[PDB]
């Protein structure tokens, strides 16, 4: 009868199911989505006996994204008592070894951490890793965070199924729809949806099922990029990983799935409390939650928010530039490992954000701007930049873009090249601070003065107090004795860009144009003792499949001799303690810092080389349209750097001499005695007997 058109039919919609279950297979077979490439920050691994503080370990939890709580449960943790930290340290994939959970206790004698503790055994760790801060992803417009079955917690779970399904046998045919299906209402997208849910839940299991859902779900937007799964969205709205979300962030999150854009917390917070209470009580009405709960949990906020789309775009222009000159996009799933230091971060941050109105109101300005450039001392890896006074939303990078004068900034090259001659030039050294009338070429005088337009009663000043001092007459006079080729040939050692080098008698005093980064990576070959480290921000790239695309390992080369390294360091300590800088070495007398700073003609930049046990911190504060700033390196860039010293532990400076280091007495007249001596200065000399040939 009508069979001929009925069993046609049923075996036509059934050679469409085998279509259907090929396109079901071969995305899930394969690639599922294409996942943006995690940012990750520096890996810190705590010893027995290193110099870190309780208060130092606490900020450092803190900038990890750990919580300081009372009673540890979960991981993501940390309780503080007297003289110990205590911490669940959260599981991380780390490139070296793959970790979980751990209970440790961090013991603190004084201002070193005495002994890390396995909280399990009572055994003391050698070397205790610490899992780095998830700076931001690689964005299709898509953004995803893929978590295993296992990393999602089992609550969680029950969470999602009491607001949305009972999943005996609907929960597929929502993946259905956002995994392989249009936006469209119509009943034949409805009808495709159930077809290929049927299809779905049968060839894979229902622990895949909620791996996929939980991951693909749409639950916020950042701008151009879509904020979809659970994991990324945890991290995006609290700052938490996925197993760390509390029972009320955990039904919010829950209760976006239906309608993520109006149950949105930043923009109508009430409608989004409204659905977080709205899903308590879904859970409350099966007996996996109790009534004693209810209360707390819809008093409490659900958002406890950030609160805020573009994290660290400074650092980020950096990042990216060292990822296409040694690499890629093609690839799924890839882990960055950077150099990036979210407490200096913090502390730089803050100081520009701060440093800056408090500048503008002291001064009466228009308009002022900030770069900060922190980087290691011996490794040259990048900890913090900053690229302006607002630096948490940002288009134009002053860290990298802006190119402006060093002025005195210059002057450390000319001391260092004259102090790579130990046999002529030595910290005693007379220079000659009298006027200067050099003839530059079309006959045109170029008279170089002093600060305050005055000399020398003497006519002469030691190289010493040159320096110190940031003297331009005794500047002029070294370099040029010295010529300027080889003043040049320093720059070129120090890392400077060579395309800037212009060799003129004007080079000496700051006539060279630098970038804050540029400056960074000059300043930190003369504070590792004259090993030139090329500044990164990559520190390892690791593949979805733990394949190594690309391994940092160090490229430090021996620029300049390590005792004019020294001795110019030594004399930018007297800089801070006595000279220009003095300000700052009142401040912290104990932190012993090596320091230059810098004013260029009319006041249009001020410039700031700071040096610690451990860091080097380049700061400049000038104005975009290059007018005075009315500021000096003291007044301007000192002072934000004074409060970046100050927004954090710095290491206190101890530059241990190198070999032929021998601290020399000296007269009134400069001459070098064998005892007493009216100043004592440190000299390049394997046999002190200088002192016999001056007597
Ligand atoms: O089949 C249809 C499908 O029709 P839908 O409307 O898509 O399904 C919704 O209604 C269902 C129902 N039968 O009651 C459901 C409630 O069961 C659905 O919830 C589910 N499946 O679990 C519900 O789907 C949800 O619908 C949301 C949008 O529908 C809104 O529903 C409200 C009440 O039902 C209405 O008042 C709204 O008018 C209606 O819009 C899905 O959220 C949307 O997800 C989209 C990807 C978002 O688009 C983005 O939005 C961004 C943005 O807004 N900014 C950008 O513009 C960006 O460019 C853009 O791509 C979009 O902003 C976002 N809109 C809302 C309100 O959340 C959201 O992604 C989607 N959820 C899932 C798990 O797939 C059906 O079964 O009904
Ligand atoms: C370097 O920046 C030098 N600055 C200048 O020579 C400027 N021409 C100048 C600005 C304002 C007043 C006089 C000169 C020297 N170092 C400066 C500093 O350390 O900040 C300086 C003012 C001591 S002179």
């Amino acid at each position: 009868l009508l069979l001929k058109l009925a069993i046609v039919f049923a075996v036509l919609i059934a050679i469409y199911g085998v279509y259907l279950d090929q396109k079901i297979r071969s995305r899930i077979d394969g690639k599922v989505w294409q996942l943006p490439a995690a940012v990750y920050g520096r890996m810190v691994n705590l010893e027995p006996d290193m110099t870190i503080s309780k208060n130092e370990m606490v900020k450092l939890l803190e900038a990890t994204q750990y919580r300081q709580v009372s009673k540890m449960t979960r991981p993501g943790e940390f309780t503080v008592q007297a003289n110990s930290i205590e911490m669940i340290r959260r599981p991380f994939d780390f490139p070296d070894s793959k970790e979980g959970q751990v209970r440790a206790r961090l013991t603190f004698d004084g201002d070193h951490l005495a002994t890390i503790v396995n909280m399990e055994n009572n055994r003391q760790f050698g070397f205790f890793r610490l899992d780095p801060r998830l700076i931001t992803m690689i964005s299709n417009g898509e953004q995803r965070l893929f978590v295993p079955r296992s990393g999602f917690p089992d609550l969680l779970v029950d969470t999602l199924l009491a607001t949305e399904d009972r999943h005996f046998y609907t929960l597929t045919q929502q993946l259905v729809k956002n995994l392989f299906l249009s936006s469209e209402r119509s009943y034949w997208r409805k009808a495709n949806e159930a077809y290929m849910a049927l299809i779905m839940d049968a060839r894979y299991s229902k622990d895949r099922i909620l791996e996929l859902y939980m991951n693909e779900v749409y639950l916020g937007q950042s701008g151009d990029n879509e904020i979809r799964g659970f994991p990324l969205a945890s991290l995006y709205y609290f700052g938490r990983p996925v197993e760390e979300l509390s029972l009320d962030q955990q039904a919010l999150l829950v209760g976006m799935v239906k309608g993520a854009s109006i149950y949105n917390p930043w923009r109508n917070p009430k409608l989004a409390l409204e659905r977080r209470n709205l899903v308590l009580r879904l859970l409350q009405q099966q007996q996996i939650i109790d009534q004693e709960l209810y209360d707390m949990l819809s008093a409490r906020p659900l958002g406890v928010q950030p609160r805020g789309i573009s994290p660290q775009p400074a650092f980020m222009q950096l990042v990216r530039q060292e990822l296409q000159a040694k690499l890629v996009k093609d690839l799924s799933g890839v882990k960055i490992f950077t150099t990036f230091d979210s407490v200096a971060q913090d502390a730089a941050e803050k100081a520009a954000v701060e440093g800056i109105p408090a500048l503008k109101k002291q001064r009466k300005l228009s308009d002022l701007e900030t770069a900060i450039v922190v980087v290691d001392r011996f490794s040259g890896e990048v900890r913090a930049m900053v690229g302006g006074s607002e630096p948490q939303f940002a288009g134009y990078n002053r860290a990298m873009q802006a190119r402006r004068s060093i002025g005195s900034l210059a002057k450390p090259a000319t001391y260092l090249t004259a102090l790579s001659q130990p046999k002529i030039y030595r910290l005693n050294t007379w220079i000659a601070d009298a006027p200067i009338a050099l003839r530059q070429p079309n006959g045109q005088v170029w008279s170089p003065q002093n600060d305050d337009r005055r000399y020398s009663e003497s006519g002469r000043v030691m190289l010493v107090d040159a320096l110190t001092r940031s003297m331009n007459v005794p500047t002029v006079n070294l370099g040029m004795a010295l010529g300027l080729p080889a003043v040049t040939e320093t720059w070129i050692k120090l890392g400077v860009p060579k395309d800037q080098l212009h060799p003129v008698p004007a080079m000496l005093l700051g006539a060279l144009n630098l970038t804050p980064i540029e400056v960074a990576q000059a300043f930190q070959t003369i504070a590792s003792g004259g090993n030139r480290a090329p500044l990164s921000a990559l520190r390892s790239v690791i593949a979805e499949d733990g394949k190594v695309l690309y391994q940092s390992f160090p490229q430090a080369e021996r620029a300049v001799p390590a005792q004019a390294a020294y001795l110019t360091l030594w004399t930018m300590q007297q800089v801070v303690q006595r000279g220009t800088g003095r300000q700052l070495g009142a401040k912290y007398p104990n932190l012993h810092l090596a320091g230059k700073t810098g004013t260029t003609n009319n006041n249009v930049d001020t410039w700031f080389a700071g040096i610690d046990g451990s860091t080097v911190t380049i700061t400049w504060v000038g104005r975009d349209n290059n007018q005075p700033t009315k500021l000096y390196g003291a007044s301007g860039a000192m002072s934000i750097y004074q409060r970046y010293l100050a927004n954090q532990t710095p290491t206190p400076l101890n530059l241990v001499p190198p070999e032929d280091i021998a601290d020399m007495g000296v007269d009134y007249d400069g001459n070098f005695v064998c005892s007493g001596g009216m100043r004592i200065l440190p000299v390049w000399t394997s046999d002190p007997q200088s002192l016999c040939q001056q007597s």
